[PDB]
RNA sequence: CUUAAAC
């Protein structure tokens, strides 16, 4: 994490971080996608099924923070987009594709969608778990989430990796 | 206008 100085982001010095490099106001989770149908449907319908392992932390983060999902292909590490979580976990509105690994659904608001290869994105994702590959549904640091948002935005504005 | 958000 950032060792900039109390602890602050290395991208924006006004963002104060906890001792895990997380901002209490803006929080970021990686969704590793291995199912073309699921990601395709989520891009059309803006509903996502949340894995049981990550569901409680995501739900708790939603209480007091803006919460974002960053979608990455598990096998290729292509960035698929990012979205804000705009509903808490619920059992009322589930995607048809959810199964026993999922706790329930959330509504998302897509900010960007893409199918993007970026070697910096790949390197971030490869080292996201304290230097090892990202685990599905893990929270990342403020600066990782911000940098990924920036890279996706940059690619899109350069007309690279667009899906629309 | 596929303009990250927040600060």
């Amino acid at each position: 994490m950032s060792e900039h100085r109390e602890r602050i982001s290395m991208i924006n010095p006004r963002v104060v971080l906890d001792e895990n490099g997380i901002s209490h106001r803006s929080r970021y989770f990686i969704m590793l996608c291995d199912n073309e149908t699921a990601i395709a449907h989520a891009k059309k319908t803006s509903i996502w099924a949340v894995k049981k392992d990550s569901s409680k932390r995501i739900s708790d983060a939603y209480k007091k923070a803006s919460v974002y999902f960053i979608f990455v292909a598990q096998q290729t590490y292509n960035a698929l987009g990012y979205a804000q979580v705009v509903s808490d976990l619920n059992s009322t509105e589930l995607p048809f594709w959810s199964d026993s690994s999922h706790a329930g659904g959330v509504r998302i608001k897509w900010i960007k969608t893409c199918n993007l290869f970026s070697a910096e994105i790949s390197e971030i994702v490869s080292h996201m778990d304290h230097g090892s590959e990202a685990r599905d549904g893990m929270e990342m640091m403020y600066d990782e989430g911000s940098r990924l948002c920036t890279l996706i935005n940059y690619a899109i504005m350069k007309r690279i990796g667009r899906d629309r």
